[PDB]
């Protein structure tokens, strides 16, 4: 089945930058034929060869060509000149969740619960195709211009067969992460969605990392009840014992959490979701 010719530069008006790395850099770009938006990441070459880069590029090309879900911002096309490569993106209209959290402060029981079932969502799509986030934070969780969430950035992903505040004690006591890797990151940002702050806070990385290992944090008195108990079957130091992983018997048991109780789980992304 024929596709649509290679698109170029020249297809699109380029505007502002929506995101950095010092490896590639978002831009908003409205492709002219459609008037249609997309984010459109940019590499030059030179740079990720002699970076040595270019697995973590390939590894998201594929990953996100591979990904068909509404949680989760697509790939529709690539395409390149002399010196860059462009991947075309979903347009989140509305930017990071981390945005939101700084914004509010933070969320109240409803919108925790309905974004949180959101992101539990997404990784039980994610992981059910045996592929591995391993950078999950509210920074590469989008939201579109519906408020439902997007999650992107995937250079890093591993297909089976990150940053500090999230890191799982495995990644600092062996090097060697799995799917529960993602689940203590999700951990994380559910205690970051309730009390406004990451788990794990210090003066610097090395004595984050020492606070992970030793499991040293704790909740506000101002924590919703069922949040906690959730938030302490996710951060539990062994790997194998985290709720939602395959030897706890995988999503039905997380999904099932008192936490989730008025949560329906099949249409998520047709619900309206909470105002913030
Ligand atoms: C730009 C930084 C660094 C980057 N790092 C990288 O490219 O690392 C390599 C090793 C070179 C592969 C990962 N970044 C992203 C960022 C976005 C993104 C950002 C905003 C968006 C919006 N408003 N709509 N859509 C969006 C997509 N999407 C992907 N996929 N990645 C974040």
């Amino acid at each position: 089945p024929p596709q649509p010719r290679k698109k170029r530069p020249e297809d699109f008006k380029f505007g502002k930058i929506l995101g950095e790395g010092s490896f590639s850099t978002v831009v908003l770009a409205r492709e002219l034929a459609t008037s249609r938006e997309y984010a459109i990441k940019i590499l030059e070459k030179r740079h990720i060869i002699k970076e040595n880069k270019v697995p973590y590029v390939t590894r998201e090309r594929d990953v996100m060509s591979r990904l068909d879900h509404p949680f989760f911002v697509k790939l529709y096309f690539t395409f390149q000149d002399d010196e860059k490569l462009y991947f075309g993106l979903s347009y989140a209209k509305n930017g990071e969740l981390l945005k939101y959290i700084r914004k509010i402060g933070s969320f109240d029981e409803t919108c925790t619960r309905f974004y949180t079932a959101e992101i539990v969502s997404a990784l039980e799509y994610l992981h059910g195709k045996g592929i591995i986030h391993r950078d999950l934070k509210p920074e590469n969780i989008l939201l579109n211009e519906d408020m439902h969430i997007q999650i992107t950035d995937f250079g890093t992903a591993k297909v089976l067969s990150g940053t500090a505040q999230y890191v799982s004690p495995e990644l600092l006591t062996e090097k060697s992460a799995c799917k529960s890797s993602d689940l203590w990151a999700l951990g994380c940002i559910i205690y970051q969605l309730v009390a406004g702050l990451p788990p794990f806070r210090a003066g610097n990385e090395y004595l984050i990392f020492q606070k992970i290992i030793k499991l040293e944090y704790d909740f506000p008195e101002k924590f919703f009840p069922k949040a906690r108990d959730l938030v302490e079957k996710l951060l539990v130091l062994d790997a194998t014992k985290r709720l939602g992983c395959e030897e706890m018997e995988g999503y039905g048991p997380l999904k099932a959490h008192p936490f989730f109780e008025s949560v329906t789980w099949e249409n998520l992304h047709q619900q309206t979701p909470p105002k913030l």
